[PDB]
């Protein structure tokens, strides 16, 4: 996937905006624009408004500008953007007809939504057996178990949904980056993996502090909170609320602690087995290849599907692989995530990965694994022997905060 | 301001207030301000704040909230960056501990008045019987923003009825590379488009 972000960050055009204009800037010492078509295009969370197509004509190392016809000014809510492309409409000795290269995107707009939701007939029910709780609502029905806080399973009609409870995810599947060793003989105690190792992350236990049932007027409420502990450290500390209404959708509310004392964490989610396997998988964020937060440049913010099978990076020694940042939808099955995430799916747990060392051993597990993550630790790559991620990239806020949504069709 | 949406309910321990609000120009929606209030046995309010910025407005001087109190001490203790004034991009000096001074000490006298006296990294602040607890900046005087806004000079400027309180989940940077340009760093700016923030408040 990395070969996309070289091929965006060396393009020989460079583009500026500039209101309604577009500047573009070659990078051509000595040849003309001379097959070079550019494509442009806007879209409003991924609904396309508007497209556009201009040749380009720019001398070596001079810019050309580019005007635009009145754009539309969408009511409905959602993020606008626009999106060019450079096409190479005759094919070269080296390239085929249509090929693309070189793009850029831009966040044009934002409409925010001060819309409410309308009114539900009927609000869910909650039923308190002594390990665990009830809820229900129509075919619908939700579990948490009470010794352990997690929502435990989850129905739609009698159809169970989850083969392993949701539960937050503080690490991963060590990449070689992680690991960083240049000789088998070096081992580097520096290495982030060596660091999480050392602290436990690996292998925290989970405490259940508190969890709490309430009924609301509109909802229900559930509240959690749990510690992660080794060795009497306090490693962090996670605290939900969780609240079903009338209309079936369950909402989501994390909030996090990380010791200030502890090597930062790989990333801050969630993360389950589903019973379900299906073919695609649809978004709409950031794509359509894999990307990391320090590795997110080439990739474009839209509406993707794709299927399953391309959700899975086959890096010949595994890890944690096939991230997608940016995302503020996710479908998969009659499910449906909404939030500002970073996510993974496929067959493969985090442990089986971390566990095998060649691809030809994985073996796809039993439904879907899904990782969905509030954030998550940059990869670095200045240097694969040593700690090469930089401090931005590092989760060393201390607390973090996120949100979801969660629901079917 | 618009309310969206303002709501009340009974828990088992406690009780829960739930807000929403809109604020517009010219129909544009500018930003969404959340909010939930949670109020025990122990007389203990926390609050919790979740904001939403247009991608498209341009970045906020601060996210928080303020109001105006009726009472009026002359200490004020605090745990957190001091003892001087400080803000995000100037607050390398400052230090982490247990500061207590004199009201008229959090304020800082510039000739030509504007938002002043701000201290960081707070997680423990005093005024009275009151007590906030947290992870936020604020600042504390006799006068309102409106008002040192609207003043061209220090000596014009009177102190106001009560005491005013500005609590800041996040405040933009101050710059300075220059002061007749944009000099304000970017990771400075209010640029995320989605914050957060907690607070506690409670009285002895």
């Amino acid at each position: 996937p990395a070969l996309t972000e070289a091929k965006h960050q060396q393009q020989f055009f460079q583009f500026r905006l500039s209101g309604q204009t577009i500047e573009v800037t070659s990078e051509y010492l000595f040849r003309h624009s001379d097959n070079e078509l550019l494509h442009w295009m806007v879209a409003l969370d991924g609904k396309p408004l508007a497209s556009g197509e201009v040749p380009l004509d720019v001398a070596p190392q001079g810019k050309q500008l580019i005007e635009l016809p009145e754009l539309p000014q969408p009511e409905s809510a959602g993020q606008l953007w626009l999106t060019v492309r450079v096409v190479q409409p005759n094919a070269t000795a080296w390239s085929e007809a249509g090929h693309i290269s070189a793009w850029q995107q831009w966040r044009l707009a934002e409409n925010l939504s001060v819309t409410l939701p309308a009114a539900s007939h009927a609000i869910p029910h909650l039923t308190t057996s002594e390990m665990d709780f009830c809820i229900e609502l129509g075919n619908k029905r939700w579990q948490f178990n009470r010794q352990s806080g997690f929502l435990s399973q989850m129905w739609i009609g009698d159809k169970k949904q989850l083969l392993t409870p949701l539960r937050d995810q503080f690490t991963r599947a060590p990449l070689d980056n992680d690991i960083g060793v240049s000789e088998a003989t070096r081992i580097d105690p520096n290495a982030w993996v060596e660091r999480w190792k050392a602290a436990g992350h690996y292998q925290a236990e989970a405490a259940l502090l508190q969890c709490t049932a309430d009924t609301l007027a509109d909802a229900v409420l559930i509240t959690t909170a749990h510690a992660w502990q080794h060795q009497g450290k306090t490693l962090f500390i996670s605290r939900k609320t969780y609240r079903i209404d009338g209309s079936g959708q369950m909402a989501i509310t994390v909030d996090v602690e990380v010791a200030s004392d502890t090597p930062h964490p790989a990333r801050i989610g969630l993360n389950c087995q589903l019973a379900q396997v299906a073919e695609r998988v649809n978004w709409l964020g950031l794509g359509p290849q894999e990307n990391y937060p320090d590795r997110l440049t080439a990739a474009c913010f839209d509406r993707w599907d794709l299927p399953l099978s391309d959700m899975y990076t086959p890096y010949v020694f595994p890890s944690e692989n096939g991230l997608r940042c940016g995302t503020r939808e996710l479908n998969y099955g009659p499910h449906q995530w909404r939030g500002d995430f970073q996510f993974n799916i496929s067959r493969y747990s985090q442990q089986q990965l971390m566990e095998t060392s060649h691809r030809h051993l994985l073996h796809a597990e039993e439904g879907t694994w899904l990782n969905i993550d509030g954030f998550h630790m940059g990869i670095g790559g200045d240097d694969s022997w040593s700690p090469s991620v930089s401090a931005e990239f590092q989760l060393s806020a201390g607390r973090y905060h996120y949100q979801l949504v969660w629901c079917q069709k």
